[PDB]
């Protein structure tokens, strides 16, 4: 039940969101990454230093070897493994256990993160862009085949600072979100990917060519902690958050996003910076939706007991070369909802959602458009 499903991610600011699994019989439990950006089922299958635990095949008896190998290399971390099957449950999320796919990585670089705790990473999108090949099944996918479960899922992150998360797989619950759900199409079934057709920073419209928000493609993807822009984008919005910031001063390379900015406890001046509006093409022709991203989502808090007699932050926006990335700082605090079945997102205002006294975290609709521009890039 839905019930039973809630309260089921943990996690460690900047360190990702993780779901209990089990993998093998006897069931191993393991830490896992719930990541909607890619579509392997990984996991640590030896002994390393930032491993608390590891997949044992050799302990389980239906773990079946695929004799095939596989290596994935990402833009700073790279991991080698083996490809088998063996039986996998989620101890808090359905009621069933399927045969699924895992790589068993046996050999990893700047992968694992020390303190992160968890063990592997669930890659929840599509077929596409699995490694090494679109041959090689989904978790989610083995899951719909193998039971009744409704072809959908459902994200609630929530951060730090407001009321640890929620996957609900096989449908919606509607405790965890209050107001109107919103949905914008997938564009293609590979990442999910959408499309954004207009951004305004603290109401002011950036004016750009719509398409330049959807360089070379827009991704929902909680395996990145950060909202990344294209680099047009990205500096339209670093200008206008510096402008209105501007009665304060940050260090160097704070924008770079490596530098910390403190305030004494409880002093953070959020009021000094503007919300962002992200408006999503909606499921009527120009149409959309907006929602609405505050300071306390894109400051985000370093939790460092060193540096914990003030209050710290970085700058979760960045310049990316391969699209618009929103991350997981994006996703907190609304209930996001995978409907694979319909090929949508939906959004609404989750119960921890982000606010003060003055604004609020927001899903707002409908907008319409006149021009007819066809915002996505790549068609
Ligand atoms: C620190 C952290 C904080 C939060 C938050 N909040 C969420 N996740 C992490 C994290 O460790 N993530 C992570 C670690 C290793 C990986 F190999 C991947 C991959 C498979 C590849 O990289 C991307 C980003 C993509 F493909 F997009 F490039 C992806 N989505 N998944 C992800």
């Amino acid at each position: 039940s839905f019930v039973e499903m809630v309260d089921n991610l943990r996690g460690k600011s900047g360190q990702g969101y993780y779901v209990e699994m089990t993998v093998g019989s006897p069931p191993q439990t393991l830490n896992i990454l719930v990541d909607t950006g890619s579509s392997n089922f990984a996991v640590g299958a030896a002994p390393h230093p930032f491993l608390h635990r590891y997949y044992q095949r050799q302990l389980s008896s239906t773990y079946r070897d695929l004799r095939k190998g596989v290596y994935v290399p990402y833009t700073q971390g790279k991991w080698e493994g083996e490809l088998g099957t063996d039986l996998v449950s989620i101890p808090h999320g359905p009621n069933v256990t399927v045969r699924a796919n895992i790589a068993a990585i046996t050999e990893s670089d700047k992968f694992f993160i020390n303190g992160s705790n968890w063990e592997g990473i669930l890659g929840l999108a599509y077929a596409e862009i699995a490694r090494p090949d679109d041959s090689l099944e989904p978790f989610f996918d083995s899951l719909v085949k193998q039971t009744h479960v409704p072809n959908l899922f459902s994200l609630q992150l929530c951060g730090a600072g407001f009321p640890g998360g929620s996957m609900i797989i096989g449908g919606i619950d509607h405790s965890l979100y209050t107001g109107s759900l919103w949905y914008t199409p997938i564009r293609r079934e590979w990442y999910y990917e959408v499309i954004i057709v207009r951004v305004e920073i603290n109401g002011q419209d950036l004016k750009m060519d719509c398409k330049e928000y959807n360089y070379d493609k827009s991704i929902v993807d909680s395996g990145t902690t950060n909202l990344r822009l294209p680099k047009k984008v990205f500096e339209a919005a670093v200008k206008s958050i510096k402008a209105a910031s501007s009665t304060e001063k940050f260090p160097d390379g704070f924008w770079l996003g490596e530098q910390l900015v403190c305030w004494q406890a409880g002093t953070t001046p959020w009021n000094i910076f503007p919300v962002i509006s992200l408006y999503l093409m909606g499921e009527v022709t120009n149409q959309s939706f907006r929602i609405t991203i505050l300071p306390q989502q894109y400051l985000r808090p370093v939790e460092d007991v060193a540096t914990s007699q003030d209050d710290c932050y970085k700058f979760a926006i960045s310049q990316s070369s391969t699209g618009t990335v929103m991350g997981a700082v994006i996703m907190e605090g609304f209930y996001v909802v995978f409907d694979r079945a319909r090929k949508r997102i939906g959004f609404a205002v989750s119960a921890c959602h982000v606010h003060d006294e003055f604004r609020t975290a927001a899903v707002e609709g409908p907008f319409v458009t006149l021009d007819m521009e066809d915002c996505g890039y790549n068609i």
